[PDB]
Protein backbone atom coordinates (compact mmCIF):
# COMPACT_ATOMS: atom_id res chain seq x y z
CA UNK A 1 0.00 0.00 0.00
CA UNK A 2 1.34 3.54 -0.32
CA UNK A 3 2.32 5.68 2.66
CA UNK A 4 0.30 8.47 3.33
CA UNK A 5 -3.18 7.15 1.65
CA UNK A 6 -6.09 5.54 3.29
CA UNK A 7 -5.21 2.18 4.49
CA UNK A 8 -8.35 -0.10 5.71
CA UNK A 9 -8.73 -3.78 6.28
CA UNK A 10 -11.38 -3.73 3.64
CA UNK A 11 -9.22 -2.20 0.82
CA UNK A 12 -6.05 -4.52 1.51
CA UNK A 13 -8.59 -7.50 1.11
CA UNK A 14 -9.12 -6.05 -2.37
CA UNK A 15 -5.70 -5.14 -3.02
CA UNK A 16 -4.34 -8.58 -2.28
CA UNK A 17 -6.98 -10.80 -3.33
CA UNK A 18 -9.33 -9.68 -6.42
CA UNK A 19 -6.95 -6.69 -7.86
CA UNK A 20 -4.37 -9.03 -7.91
CA UNK A 21 -2.10 -9.10 -11.28
CA UNK A 22 -2.26 -12.03 -13.13
CA UNK A 23 0.81 -12.40 -16.04
CA UNK A 24 2.14 -13.98 -18.96
CA UNK A 25 5.20 -14.22 -21.03
CA UNK A 26 3.90 -13.82 -24.68
CA UNK A 27 5.52 -16.27 -27.42
CA UNK A 28 8.52 -15.50 -28.87
CA UNK A 29 6.33 -16.77 -31.77
CA UNK A 30 3.52 -15.01 -32.20
CA UNK A 31 3.27 -13.17 -35.03
CA UNK A 32 0.06 -10.74 -35.02
CA UNK A 33 1.85 -8.17 -32.59
CA UNK A 34 4.06 -4.99 -32.85
CA UNK A 35 0.67 -2.92 -32.68
CA UNK A 36 -0.47 -0.77 -29.70
CA UNK A 37 -2.49 -2.27 -27.06
CA UNK A 38 -5.79 0.74 -28.35
CA UNK A 39 -5.47 -1.18 -31.78
CA UNK A 40 -5.42 -4.91 -30.18
CA UNK A 41 -9.30 -4.06 -28.68
CA UNK A 42 -7.30 -5.94 -25.50
CA UNK A 43 -10.81 -5.44 -23.19
CA UNK A 44 -12.85 -5.77 -25.72
CA UNK A 45 -10.92 -9.43 -26.77
CA UNK A 46 -10.42 -10.52 -23.55
CA UNK A 47 -11.97 -8.68 -20.73
CA UNK A 48 -8.59 -7.72 -19.21
CA UNK A 49 -6.68 -4.40 -18.37
CA UNK A 50 -3.18 -4.13 -19.00
CA UNK A 51 -1.28 -2.83 -15.55
CA UNK A 52 2.71 -3.53 -17.09
CA UNK A 53 4.90 -4.59 -19.37
CA UNK A 54 8.42 -5.95 -19.18
CA UNK A 55 9.90 -5.38 -22.76
CA UNK A 56 13.87 -6.79 -22.98
CA UNK A 57 14.24 -6.55 -19.50
CA UNK A 58 12.80 -2.70 -19.06
CA UNK A 59 9.17 -2.92 -16.94
CA UNK A 60 6.69 -0.30 -17.60
CA UNK A 61 4.03 0.31 -15.52
CA UNK A 62 0.57 1.88 -16.41
CA UNK A 63 2.01 1.44 -19.98
CA UNK A 64 -1.47 2.64 -21.87
CA UNK A 65 -3.17 2.50 -24.97
CA UNK A 66 -0.36 3.45 -27.01
CA UNK A 67 1.90 1.14 -25.71
CA UNK A 68 3.20 -2.08 -28.59
CA UNK A 69 3.38 -5.39 -27.18
CA UNK A 70 5.70 -7.50 -28.93
CA UNK A 71 6.74 -11.10 -29.24
CA UNK A 72 8.71 -12.02 -25.64
CA UNK A 73 7.36 -9.35 -23.74
CA UNK A 74 5.99 -10.06 -20.33
CA UNK A 75 2.32 -9.14 -19.85
CA UNK A 76 0.64 -7.73 -16.14
CA UNK A 77 -3.00 -7.56 -16.21
CA UNK A 78 -6.01 -7.50 -13.74
CA UNK A 79 -8.99 -9.41 -14.29
CA UNK A 80 -10.43 -13.24 -13.28
CA UNK A 81 -9.21 -16.30 -13.94
CA UNK A 82 -11.70 -16.46 -17.37
CA UNK A 83 -9.57 -13.54 -18.46
CA UNK A 84 -6.17 -14.94 -18.24
CA UNK A 85 -8.12 -18.29 -20.08
CA UNK A 86 -8.66 -15.49 -23.21
CA UNK A 87 -5.38 -13.95 -22.61
CA UNK A 88 -3.57 -16.66 -23.19
CA UNK A 89 -5.74 -17.70 -26.49
CA UNK A 90 -5.05 -14.22 -27.51
CA UNK A 91 -1.58 -13.94 -26.90
CA UNK A 92 0.01 -16.84 -27.51
CA UNK A 93 -2.15 -20.44 -28.69
CA UNK A 94 -4.36 -18.80 -31.17
CA UNK A 95 -7.93 -20.30 -31.94
CA UNK A 96 -7.96 -22.09 -35.01
CA UNK A 97 -4.71 -23.18 -36.75
CA UNK B 1 -1.22 -14.13 -5.94
CA UNK B 2 -2.78 -16.47 -7.73
CA UNK B 3 -2.77 -20.01 -7.03
CA UNK B 4 -1.40 -22.36 -9.34
CA UNK B 5 0.15 -19.43 -11.54
CA UNK B 6 4.07 -18.51 -11.03
CA UNK B 7 5.48 -16.99 -7.78
CA UNK B 8 8.51 -15.77 -7.02
CA UNK B 9 10.43 -13.14 -4.65
CA UNK B 10 10.60 -10.91 -7.85
CA UNK B 11 7.75 -11.00 -9.19
CA UNK B 12 5.94 -10.33 -5.20
CA UNK B 13 7.99 -7.32 -5.03
CA UNK B 14 6.29 -5.85 -8.20
CA UNK B 15 2.69 -6.72 -7.55
CA UNK B 16 3.31 -5.56 -3.75
CA UNK B 17 5.58 -2.20 -4.98
CA UNK B 18 5.00 -0.34 -7.91
CA UNK B 19 2.08 -2.06 -8.80
CA UNK B 20 0.04 -1.69 -5.51
CA UNK B 21 -3.02 0.22 -6.93
CA UNK B 22 -3.76 3.80 -5.74
CA UNK B 23 -7.78 4.83 -5.54
CA UNK B 24 -9.44 8.23 -4.97
CA UNK B 25 -13.31 9.03 -3.99
CA UNK B 26 -14.58 11.20 -6.94
CA UNK B 27 -16.26 14.20 -5.76
CA UNK B 28 -20.06 14.11 -5.42
CA UNK B 29 -20.08 17.63 -7.21
CA UNK B 30 -18.04 16.67 -9.75
CA UNK B 31 -20.02 17.77 -13.24
CA UNK B 32 -18.17 16.88 -16.08
CA UNK B 33 -18.47 12.94 -16.10
CA UNK B 34 -21.20 10.52 -16.52
CA UNK B 35 -18.97 9.59 -19.55
CA UNK B 36 -16.89 6.46 -20.31
CA UNK B 37 -13.13 6.44 -19.93
CA UNK B 38 -12.56 6.32 -22.78
CA UNK B 39 -14.28 9.16 -23.99
CA UNK B 40 -12.61 10.79 -20.83
CA UNK B 41 -9.00 9.89 -22.70
CA UNK B 42 -8.08 8.96 -18.98
CA UNK B 43 -4.16 8.15 -19.80
CA UNK B 44 -3.48 10.88 -22.02
CA UNK B 45 -4.83 13.37 -19.23
CA UNK B 46 -3.27 11.70 -16.07
CA UNK B 47 -0.90 8.53 -17.08
CA UNK B 48 -3.44 6.49 -15.31
CA UNK B 49 -5.07 2.93 -15.58
CA UNK B 50 -7.89 2.51 -13.72
CA UNK B 51 -7.99 -1.54 -12.81
CA UNK B 52 -11.79 -1.15 -10.68
CA UNK B 53 -14.51 1.20 -9.70
CA UNK B 54 -16.61 1.29 -6.76
CA UNK B 55 -20.19 2.37 -7.92
CA UNK B 56 -22.97 2.35 -5.28
CA UNK B 57 -21.55 -0.41 -3.20
CA UNK B 58 -20.72 -2.59 -6.32
CA UNK B 59 -16.90 -2.94 -6.64
CA UNK B 60 -16.04 -3.75 -10.51
CA UNK B 61 -12.79 -5.17 -11.15
CA UNK B 62 -11.45 -4.35 -15.48
CA UNK B 63 -14.29 -1.77 -15.68
CA UNK B 64 -12.69 -1.29 -18.94
CA UNK B 65 -12.98 2.01 -21.66
CA UNK B 66 -16.80 1.69 -21.90
CA UNK B 67 -17.61 1.92 -18.28
CA UNK B 68 -18.92 5.32 -17.22
CA UNK B 69 -17.33 7.24 -14.24
CA UNK B 70 -20.11 8.94 -12.22
CA UNK B 71 -19.68 11.68 -9.34
CA UNK B 72 -19.23 9.84 -5.88
CA UNK B 73 -17.37 6.86 -7.79
CA UNK B 74 -14.47 5.16 -6.12
CA UNK B 75 -11.57 4.56 -9.02
CA UNK B 76 -8.84 2.35 -8.52
CA UNK B 77 -5.28 2.54 -10.45
CA UNK B 78 -2.07 1.94 -11.06
CA UNK B 79 0.52 4.75 -12.14
CA UNK B 80 3.16 6.78 -9.33
CA UNK B 81 2.38 9.45 -7.09
CA UNK B 82 2.56 12.34 -10.08
CA UNK B 83 -0.08 10.05 -11.75
CA UNK B 84 -2.23 10.07 -8.76
CA UNK B 85 -1.43 13.99 -8.43
CA UNK B 86 -2.89 14.27 -11.76
CA UNK B 87 -6.05 12.49 -11.23
CA UNK B 88 -6.84 14.26 -8.18
CA UNK B 89 -6.71 17.55 -10.66
CA UNK B 90 -8.30 15.95 -13.43
CA UNK B 91 -11.05 14.13 -11.33
CA UNK B 92 -12.35 16.33 -8.25
CA UNK B 93 -10.09 19.74 -7.93
CA UNK B 94 -9.91 20.85 -11.61
CA UNK B 95 -7.66 23.67 -12.46
CA UNK B 96 -9.48 26.97 -12.98
CA UNK B 97 -12.39 27.88 -11.53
Amino acid sequence: AHHHHHHSAALEVLFQGPLAPYEIIVSEDSEHLGKSIGELNVWHQTGATIVAIEHEGKFIVSPGPFSVIEQGDHIFFVGDEDVYARMKTYFNLRMGL
